[PDB]
């Protein structure tokens, strides 16, 4: 995938028993040269790095001081945690989307930071504040958090996002600004069709002509009482309809469950999917029942059955 490159690597041959600093919530991964990077929710957007994808070490944060413009959109925010970053690589630039919000409310904005490289040793390393991308107010029926960028097969970038309210949203981005046009249409593409509407954390990939929408159902952020699960549906067209294995639209609660956790890893969710040659990984967090519900990075090989549906190995 040009915007999520992983060079050669065969994820299916690797030993994904992770080690090191593995606290993480809402993680994404990028690889640049020999170095791997995790970005995740936390103060100023937290960063981890690794030489091999398996041994992780904490590596600072993106914003030491938060941009003043956040207060124009979320004036009640009064701590420095930024949520649910998303990374892609295009035209030589790293695009890091992220969420500014307060828990329980949809007064929210997705921001964009860019860098020429992810390696802080390089002289060109500098996370630049490129401002707001899309926002929600309490008058809106969506929540501007949880960004994901995908480029469709034809090279058009799209932003999916959303959490609760009317559900998952989709909007085209322009290739040069990597922001939506001011008159771009906002499309709703998935919903539980329940109240409250516990769907969030979209991630779209394309494989063999189909777009796969991965989402998280149910509740994060409750330690061992979290009920997150990962669900998926697919569509031949980026704009939908996304449908699950049973033919049920993701706008009416459809979604095939990929992982609902177990008695050791609770509430797995907020996932990302990456490819390398013919292999793939699922990245997510899960709440550790043996360690006070602490959210923990998980990376697992992701397989694809003969009808194209993803599945985890055992
Ligand atoms: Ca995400």
């Amino acid at each position: 995938v040009h915007f999520h490159p992983f060079g050669g690597v065969n994820f299916y041959e690797m030993d994904w028993s992770l080690k090191g600093d593995l606290w993480a919530h809402d993680p994404v991964i990028a690889k640049e040269g020999s170095r791997w990077y995790v970005f995740h929710t936390g103060s100023g957007i937290q960063i981890k790095t690794s030489e091999d994808g398996v041994h992780w070490e904490n590596m600072g944060w993106v914003f030491p001081s938060l941009p003043d413009w956040y207060k124009q959109y979320v004036p009640e925010k009064d701590e420095d945690h930024l949520w649910a970053p998303d990374i892609c690589f295009y035209n030589g630039i790293y695009y890091l989307y992220y969420s500014v919000s307060t828990f329980g409310k949809n007064t929210s904005v997705i921001g964009l930071a860019t860098n020429q490289t992810l390696d802080p040793r390089d002289p060109d390393y500098e996370w630049k504040d490129m401002g707001p991308v899309i926002h929600s107010t309490a008058s809106d029926n969506y929540n501007a958090i949880d960004p994901n960028v995908v480029f469709d097969q034809e090279g058009q970038p799209w932003l999916s996002f959303g959490s609760f309210w009317s559900g998952i949203q989709l909007i085209q981005l322009d290739t040069e600004t990597m922001k939506p046009a001011a008159q771009a249409e906002l499309l709703t593409i998935a919903s539980r069709g329940e109240e409250p509407n516990a769907i969030a954390a979209p991630f779209i990939v394309c494989r063999n002509g189909y777009y796969y929408l991965f989402v998280s159902f149910d509740f994060c952020c409750r330690g061992i009482e979290s009920t997150y699960k990962i669900a998926v549906g697919r569509s031949k067209d980026i704009t939908g309809p996304y449908v699950d294995k049973n033919g049920v639209s993701m706008m009416q609660g459809g979604g095939t469950i990929l992982d609902e956790g177990n008695d050791r890893w609770i509430g797995p969710g907020h996932c990302a999917v990456y490819f390398s040659g013919v292999s793939a990984i699922l990245v997510n967090h899960a709440y550790d029942a043996l360690k006070n519900g602490e959210p923990t990075l998980q990376i697992r090989p992701l397989y694809w059955d003969d009808e194209g549906w993803p599945y985890l190995s055992v």
